[PDB]
């Protein structure tokens, strides 16, 4: 039977930066001035400082940035979003590792708690940052008796219900991947607080044959028609992931099915073989449909 014709392609994208460290600044980025553009500030994280060899642990929902702040500072957000009206500046929260050192767990000790910590120092982030948002990036769960699902609903559920509430025109997102434990976080999540969550930023970086049949996958599991298709730049196997990554996006486009497109990352491009081409060409794409 004929499937309903798809009407969800937008106008935005958005690129991670500043987790690795390589001297990337937002004014090495190139930005469409004809689409929505986003920076994600990669990453606060809930965990103590690796700084000088110490072992980060968990602190229960008290963020502090790690992301290269020297380069990516309030001044320099400021001064992007001065020069391109078009440009927001997200925090992201977790993310895989503390600066490549612990894995970072989703390890808060009660849902009180952590929202409680969470709510004060993410607020605090964003005030001291002047920001538009966060992305919601947990990647490693424990899931053999530590925090478990509900807990990871209630926490996230109620620190993005209570950042709404103090910065009411915020962008909210969550960054789920295809991974069965981390699906099982991410999809009650949504359905529990899909009112409060602006975004999917799913990454897209299985034995289903094509890139459009991989996407839809996620169109089902997060109902809605705000799943971002995205890539990754900076990769071993080289410009075979990016490339298959724009020709998924130019697909699902023809089909009405691109929201919007993100990178990983900034950072990855900048010392890549193909500096920030595929910055250029995702941002034709979500400017010229």
């Amino acid at each position: 039977m004929h499937h309903h014709h798809h009407h969800t392609n937008g106008y935005l994208f958005r690129e991670y930066i500043g987790a690795q460290f390589t001297g990337v600044r937002f004014s090495d980025v190139p930005i469409n001035p004809n689409l929505s553009f986003n920076f994600i500030l990669s990453f606060a994280i809930d965990y103590t400082s690796p700084a000088g060899g110490a072992t980060p642990a968990p602190t229960n929902g008290v963020f502090s940035p790690y992301w290269d702040t020297a380069n990516l500072s309030p001044a320099d957000v400021a001064a992007v979003k001065a020069a391109h009206p078009n440009v927001s500046v997200m925090v992201g929260l977790g993310g895989d590792s503390v600066q490549d050192t612990a894995k970072v767990f989703f390890s808060p000790t009660s849902v009180d708690s952590w929202v409680a910590n969470a709510v004060a120092s993410v607020s605090g982030i964003i005030d001291a940052y002047g920001l538009d948002g966060v992305d919601v990036d947990y990647e490693h769960f424990n899931d053999d008796g530590g925090a478990g699902v509900d807990t990871f609903v209630e926490c996230i559920g109620r620190l993005l219900t209570e950042l709404k509430a103090r910065h009411p025109n915020i962008t909210t997102s969550i960054a789920p991947f295809e991974d069965a434990v981390v699906q099982r976080y991410y999809q009650p999540l949504w359905r529990r607080y899909a009112g409060v969550i602006d975004l999917v930023n799913f990454q897209f970086y299985t034995d289903v044959p094509t890139y459009v049949m991989f996407y839809d996958e996620q169109a089902a599991n997060y109902p809605g028609g705000k799943v971002l298709a995205s890539f990754k730049t900076g990769d071993v196997a080289g410009l075979l992931w990016p490339e298959q990554g724009i020709a998924g996006a130019k697909e699902l486009q023809r089909q009405g099915k691109l929201p919007g497109l993100f990178i990983w990352s900034a950072d990855s491009s900048k010392v890549s073989s193909y500096g920030f081409e595929y910055e250029i060409k995702a941002q034709e794409i979500i400017a010229n449909h």
